[PDB]
RNA sequence: AGAAGUCCAUUGAACCUUAUCAUUUAGAGGAAGGAGAAGUCGUAACAAGGUUUCCGUAGGUGAACCUGCGGAAGGAUCAUUG
């Protein structure tokens, strides 16, 4: 079988487990998900 | 013809009583704000200020402040058709 998870991160935590990342001024523009 | 005086009315000063406005003013004591080179205790905010910050509301702590509920990004995310 497979698991299934919907992970729902407040900004906090979203960038302390680096699932997001501060970007610079024009590449946090980009809303494309990464390749 | 006519004075003093006298009678009742009119105008009515001045005073007394009641109350309301306006302008000043005394007051034992209480409690606010501000200013002043080198006071004490912490470190609340500025970096993710080391518990992200802030708004409303409620409660509680020497003090800054902390906490609960809902909210904002002025966030530290403009982003998973994954
Ligand atoms: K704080
Ligand atoms: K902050
Ligand atoms: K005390
Ligand atoms: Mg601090
Ligand atoms: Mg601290
Ligand atoms: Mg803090």
């Amino acid at each position: 079988p497979k698991l299934y998870l919907k992970m729902q991160y407040c900004v906090s935590c979203a960038i302390h487990s680096k699932v997001v990342r501060v970007r610079s001024v024009t590449d946090r523009r980009v809303r494309e998900p990464p390749q």
